């Protein structure tokens, strides 16, 4: 077959993908970036699409403008199982037309020099002196299976991890999902008969008993139209999500028009630590396919951007060095995890201990506002629950008389600085990261037990 050489192959043109070509552009390199989907749908995987100003403002990345933004947000309402309380935290965001922003970005590292090949599937690593070179590809527009050589793939491909999952079991690069480290989540997007209250604040909705290990949520695009769905999680052996969609939508959408439903749609979405190693040899992984998503409330595009432009970063560098060796591409991990990965880690202890609390705790932890609206803000944005909120909070949970796991929310705020400190001491080599792992696991292990 025709064989190519590009300097990197992105396959995926997510938020993750999108991202690292975008970022690696105009830099003296050249990228190819392809995806499965024909152009006008990248970027229509189901999503909720509501992303932070701050993710944008972290990357300098350019804010969505006209058609990519449906919504602008001020933002959200949370609600207690009960209904009986509700916190607004306010923090601005955008509600996106994902494809549209997608795209946009897109069509600019293409401007900037970007090669992108729409309806391409990377079908089989090149996988040769135990390095990835690259990959056969099926262009369904030309009907020409291709090999094309690179440097670096970086492995964007999503939740399906279609590419790095066909490498040798063996490649740290290959660490697969477990069932109970993910969510299942689905939503719909429908028009309204009402106008919707409060338009620019999203609302979410924990309850344990009708979105099991995750929550639903109403995300307004407009005065007259919302996504609204839920995450329940795996592993659990819940039934189907959509029995749990078609029960309790109207407890949460009453307003919604179902004659006139626009999308629909679910996906698995990772909710843990991201990938041990986001590096290999010649291969960098990133997005949902490298586990990027905040476990705590299963935001994953500011994210999958953060990795995308850490992978930019890492690229650069290994060029600068000619080192295209995990040690090469190294700075992948540094920089990831001092951007995000280490408030992940501490997120994935926290979302244990969430995901284990009954509808009485969640009740009872809001109406006595044990922790306020400004601390669970700073545990999602920063993956800190400060030690002093930790017992301010333990003060109120002594006076309940009754078993309840929001004893243990001091350990729980232990556990996730300790798991912090951890990431955040990151092996400076690959050699290293066999023992940092196994540190990172027991950490985890005891941490599970001591939540029985
Ligand atoms: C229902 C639901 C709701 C939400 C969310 C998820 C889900 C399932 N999340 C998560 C968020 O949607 C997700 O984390 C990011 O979109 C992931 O971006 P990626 O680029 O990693 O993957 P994404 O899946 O977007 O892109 C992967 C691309 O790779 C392509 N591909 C795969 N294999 C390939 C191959 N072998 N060859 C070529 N192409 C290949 C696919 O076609 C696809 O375009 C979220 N996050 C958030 O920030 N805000 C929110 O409101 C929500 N809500
Ligand atoms: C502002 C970003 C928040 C939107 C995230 C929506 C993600 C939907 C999936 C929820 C499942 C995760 C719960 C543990």
């Amino acid at each position: 077959m025709k064989e190519l050489k590009y300097d990197v192959l992105i396959i995926g043109g997510g938020f993750a993908g999108s991202s690292a070509a975008y970022q690696l552009s105009r830099r003296g390199l050249k990228i190819l970036l392809v995806d499965s989907k024909p152009w006008n749908r990248i970027g229509d995987k189901p999503c909720g699409d509501a992303v932070s100003k701050a993710h944008f403002d972290k990357l300098g990345m350019p804010y969505p403008k006209g058609e990519e933004l449906e919504n602008k947000i001020n933002g959200i309402k949370l609600y207690s199982p009960d209904m009986q309380t509700v916190w607004t935290v306010n923090g601005e965001g955008f509600e996106l037309n994902a494809p549209l922003y997608n795209q946009r970005v897109l069509k600019e590292a293409q401007d900037r020099g970007v090669e992108i090949w729409d309806l391409t599937t990377a079908m089989k690593p090149i996988f040769e002196d135990g390095y990835v070179k690259g990959a056969v590809l099926f262009n369904r527009r030309t009907n020409e299976e291709l090999t094309v050589y690179s440097k670096v793939v970086v492995e964007a491909t999503g939740y399906s991890r279609s590419f790095r999952s066909k490498l040798p079991p063996e490649l740290p690069i290959t660490e697969d999902l477990d069932d109970k480290d993910a969510d299942v989540a689905y939503r719909e997007v429908l028009l309204t008969k009402e106008d919707i209250e409060d338009h620019d604040y999203l609302r979410i909705f924990i309850d344990q008993e009708t979105s099991p290990g995750g929550y639903w949520w109403y995300f307004p695009k407009g005065k007259n139209k919302v996504n609204v769905g839920l995450g329940i999680q795996g592993g659990m052996g819940y039934p189907s999500i959509h029995e749990y969609y078609k029960k309790y939508l109207d407890k949460y959408a009453p307003d919604v028009d179902k004659s006139k439903l626009l999308v629909k749609g679910g996906a698995l979405v990772p909710t843990r630590r991201p990938l041990y190693t986001m590096a290999w040899n010649g291969i960098i992984v990133i997005g949902d396919s490298g586990f990027t998503v905040n476990p705590v409330h299963g935001g994953g595009k500011g994210s999958a951007m953060i990795s995308g432009y850490c992978a930019a970063k890492a690229i650069l560098s290994a060029f600068e060095t000619g080192d295209f060796s995990a040690s090469g591409l190294w700075d992948m991990n540094i920089c990831y995890v001092n951007e995000y990965g280490a408030k992940q880690a501490s997120l994935d202890i926290f979302r244990r201990f969430l995901q284990k609390l009954s509808n009485d705790d969640i009740n009872y932890g809001m109406k006595k506002k044990i922790i306020k609206e400004e601390d669970l803000l700073e545990a999602s944005e920063k993956g800190d629950l400060h030690l002093s909120v930790a017992d301010k909070a333990m003060r109120v949970i002594s006076g309940l008389g009754r078993p309840s796991l929001l004893f243990k929310l001091k350990a729980v705020a232990e556990s996730m600085k300790k798991i912090k400190e951890l990431y955040l001491n990151y092996p400076r080599s690959p050699s290293s990261l066999g023992s940092w792992r196994r540190e990172v696991d027991n950490v985890l292990t005891e941490f599970n037990k001591s939540l029985s």
